[PDB]
């Protein structure tokens, strides 16, 4: 007889179809509906990246594959995955309510973003716990960060090694590795938020494992508020590094992101590519984890370590 546990997998969320762009972005913008020109622009961006339907499917596939893999690799717990999202249904509170309705009394949560922040991870975890407390009779232990899981570092190390090995000799000797995550408001620093330090440590670990001595850290995808967000932005960093040293290849590792969503397919593969094309450099951006077995095994290890069932 196995112990039953909920596996609460949390993420930003994505629209499910083009007609969800308005409500998704209204939610991100804290109730401010995008103007018509912006709605049209967003539609065009999603069309440019190959469409919307594949996006939420990745997150669902990650949760599904993680549940099945956890259930196969150990014999003590049977997990059932529930997805809880920030900016579109199913919302975090919906997922917790569904766990409670289904009879779950004990759950472990993980956010599909490897670095802790007060703005995102801590807020998701607190919301999940608050809903559990309101319903009663259900407890959640929450993963806070996992950027330093060795299997996750190794995923990116090996992707970087493959990219550098694929380069012509002249690029391989004159390339720059840019390691990035989603920008957040700079005011997180008032709380001692470790998010920037964790990104810098991811970059150090990945560059070290891959044997890449020239790398830099940047941020991407900042939102639209009056206070400053973490920088430099990858677009500006790329140009600055080019002006300083003349790199002829840029390799983008958006380690803060786990899937082929707009922030990678457009904010790297279009916006950074515009800059590398303008300066005459080659652009590389290795495969995101998505739902691939190597990444799912890394997440399974994160979960079982959090529960103390793996050293
Ligand atoms: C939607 C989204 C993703 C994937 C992410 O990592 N983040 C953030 O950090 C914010 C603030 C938002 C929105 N998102
Ligand atoms: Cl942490
Ligand atoms: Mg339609
Ligand atoms: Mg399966
Ligand atoms: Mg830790
Ligand atoms: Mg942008
Ligand atoms: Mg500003």
């Amino acid at each position: 007889s196995r112990k039953k546990m909920g596996l609460l997998v949390m993420a930003c969320g994505t629209p499910y179809k083009e007609e969800d762009i308005e409500r998704y972005y209204t939610h991100i913008r804290r109730g401010r509906k995008p103007e018509p020109e912006m709605l049209q622009d967003l539609k065009d961006r999603y069309e440019a990246i190959g469409g919307i339907s594949p996006l939420a499917q990745i997150t669902e596939q990650q949760a599904h594959n993680l549940e099945q893999h956890l259930n196969e690799i150990q014999d003590e717990i049977t997990f059932k995955a529930y997805i809880g999202l920030k900016h579109i249904e199913p919302f975090i509170e919906d997922a917790v309510a569904e766990m409670h309705k289904d009879g779950i009394t004990e759950a472990v949560s993980i956010v599909l973003a490897p670095h802790f922040s007060t703005f995102s991870v801590q807020s998701y975890n607190k919301r999940a716990k608050e809903e559990a407390e309101k319903l009663g009779g259900l407890t959640i232990t929450s993963v806070e960060s996992w950027y330093d899981e060795p299997k996750f570092v190794t995923y990116w190390v090996d992707r970087v090694k493959e990219t550098y090995a694929s380069m012509p000799e002249d690029e391989r000797e004159n390339a720059m590795l840019i390691v990035s995550a989603h920008s957040l408001p700079e005011k997180i620093k008032e709380f001692g938020d470790p998010y920037p330090d964790q990104l810098h440590e991811s970059a150090k670990l990945i560059a070290e494992g891959a044997g890449v001595s020239e790398y830099a850290v940047g941020w991407q995808s900042e939102g639209n508020t009056p206070d400053p967000w973490l920088g430099p932005d990858v677009q500006d960093l790329t140009r600055d590094l080019f002006e300083q040293k003349g790199y002829q290849a840029f390799v983008y590792v958006p380690v803060g992101f786990v899937a082929d969503h707009l922030e990678v397919l457009y904010d790297n593969d279009y916006e950074c590519k515009v800059v590398t094309d303008d300066i005459g450099a080659s652009y590389y951006r290795p495969e995101m984890p998505n739902a691939k077995p190597e990444f799912i095994d890394a997440l399974a290890t994160v979960v079982l370590k959090k529960l103390g069932r793996v050293d």
